[PDB]
């Protein structure tokens, strides 16, 4: 079956981690040491096509990825900030403008929202790639984040 490699970034504590976990674990992490970096396996079926996803868990492989996970935090202003930063490492890093990419609004089900979606959708419209809000907490929109960026590396 076709392998994906994925690569997910983001400012230290947004939850990369926690989004790995619960897609492949099903699990909420309560703790992740910072300092841990590594891939993870899975194997899964998207629109009917069966195939294993490689998920580098990057931290504060990583040229080989063909799709990235942009994450940030809804209640981190600064996280989302920094979200530019990441975009165009990826872009130097693969050598190409147009590279396999969604954008990650996490903690969506914390109150503190200081992110706006129309905010996040907006960056989102200015790259040109796919926003999905999620919650490594309650599930909500964790597969979603993944199945759309292999649905766009399948698009290029
Ligand atoms: N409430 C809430 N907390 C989260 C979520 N995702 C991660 N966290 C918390 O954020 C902290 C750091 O998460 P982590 O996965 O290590 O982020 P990372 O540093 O980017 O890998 C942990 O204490 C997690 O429990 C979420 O969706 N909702
Ligand atoms: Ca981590
Ligand atoms: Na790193």
């Amino acid at each position: 079956m076709t392998e994906y490699k994925l690569v997910v970034v983001g400012a230290g504590g947004v939850g990369k981690s926690a989004l790995t976990i619960q897609l492949i674990q099903n699990h909420f992490v309560d703790e992740y040491d910072p300092t841990i970096e590594d891939s993870y396996r899975k194997q899964v079926v998207i629109d009917g096509e069966t195939c294993l996803l490689d998920i580098l868990d990057t931290a504060g492989y990583m040229r080989t990825g063909e799709g990235f996970l942009c994450v940030f935090a809804i209640n981190n202003t600064k996280s989302f900030e920094d979200i530019h930063h990441y975009r165009e490492q990826i872009k130097r890093v693969k050598d190409s403008e147009d590279v396999p990419m969604v954008l990650v609004g996490n903690k969506c089900d914390l109150p503190s929202r200081t992110v706006d979606t129309k905010q996040a959708q907006d960056l989102a419209r200015s790259y040109g790639i796919p926003f999905i809000e999620t919650s490594a907490k309650t599930r909500q929109g964790v597969d979603d984040a993944f199945y759309t960026l292999v649905r766009e590396i399948r698009k290029h």
